[PDB]
């Protein structure tokens, strides 16, 4: 337990930042996930043992897909660490424990395709989860996966804080669904602006959650250009061959996952910063005002698509 995780110093500096990328070198994610519990919620939260039987658990259950992949869990668990860091008098010991979880999970055994795709094909997922499909399968892997032999790091939780953090967890995962977004937002917002928001209002602590997860998943529009325009690569890849998929359905796809409409990608990328992105961060920001390199960098990575848009890239 004297076994305090450490990185190398670039790591150990711009890892605390909101904008780190957690690099190509797939054997350190675990110890990052490590090394972010270990500073977001202690060394003692988790038995080390467990901790890293359960990690290499949920690795295995997340497919070699093009953006729902492992890297993307831990991408989205930084996030979330990087607002615990910054807002650590705000959140309970039960909080800091379940969300980065909830983040590392929150994509388990995605197949990279959409709850529409799932509806369409008539997939059995689509059958048992008639919405929030996807999200609903995650969670359900989450506990399945908690439920293995020597791999509940809830373990010396009461029967009170494991049925806490079970549904804290829960209701993150489910918030991760964009299509329960928009209503969250408009309702923080209005919450905010008529003075109501009350963080004692665990209904309110949920949708504010809600939001840090939206927040953390979509984060890929906060990091550094480069690594903004190659994860939409990754993005494109996915949503082409969903597009490719409804096609061998009969199906028109949207544009979005029409490869036959590349040529319109940055304005589609305008119009999810400006309908989703900025809208989520701004609100963030307002609740969490820490957050806001996060609003700022989503500002910057709009004005690079704009410039692709001007062919000045
Ligand atoms: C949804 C989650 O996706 C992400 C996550 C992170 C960062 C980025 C994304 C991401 C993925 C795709 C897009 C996108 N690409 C297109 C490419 C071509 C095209 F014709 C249309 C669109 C397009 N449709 C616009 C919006 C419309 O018509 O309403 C959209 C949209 N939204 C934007 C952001
Ligand atoms: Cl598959
Ligand atoms: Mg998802
Ligand atoms: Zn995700």
């Amino acid at each position: 337990g004297l076994m305090q995780f450490t990185l190398p110093v670039r790591l150990c500096k711009e890892i605390e930042l909101f904008h780190f990328d957690i690099g190509p070198f797939e054997n350190m994610w675990p110890g990052i996930f490590v090394y972010m519990v270990h500073r977001s919620c202690g060394t003692s939260c988790f038995e080390l043992e467990k901790l890293c039987r359960f990690i290499m658990s949920v690795k295995k259950n997340y497919r070699r897909v093009p953006y729902h992949n492992w890297k993307h869990a831990v991408t989205v668990a930084h996030c979330m660490y990087a607002i615990l860091q910054n807002n650590h008098t705000l959140f309970t010991d039960l909080e800091r424990k379940g969300l980065l979880i909830a983040c590392l999970c929150h994509d388990l055994d995605h197949r990279g395709f959409s709850n529409s795709y799932l509806q369409k094909f008539d997939h059995p997922l689509a059958a048992l989860y008639s919405t929030s499909t996807m999200e609903q399968h995650h969670f359900s892997q989450t506990v399945s996966i908690l439920q293995l032999e020597g791999h509940n790091i809830f373990s010396t939780l009461s029967s009170s804080e494991y049925e806490q953090v079970l549904e804290i967890i829960r209701k993150a995962i489910i918030a991760t669904d964009l299509a329960l977004y928009f209503g969250n937002r408009k309702q923080l917002e209005e919450m905010y602006q008529t003075g109501s928001l009350n963080l004692n209002n665990q209904s309110h602590r949920d949708r504010v959650i809600g939001l840090m997860m939206t927040a953390c998943d979509l984060c890929s529009v906060t990091k550094l250009w480069p690594v903004t325009k190659l994860t939409a690569n990754d993005i494109y890849a996915e949503f082409w061959a969903e597009g490719d998929e409804m096609k061998k359905l009969g199906i028109q796809p949207i544009p979005m996952m029409d490869r036959d409409k590349k040529d319109e990608v940055p304005q589609g990328q305008l119009g999810f910063y400006n309908a989703v992105a900025i809208p989520c961060y701004t609100t963030l920001t307002q609740i969490l005002p820490p957050t806001e390199p996060l609003l700022k960098a989503c500002r910057d990575n709009l004005s690079q698509w704009e410039k692709v848009i001007r062919g000045e890239e």
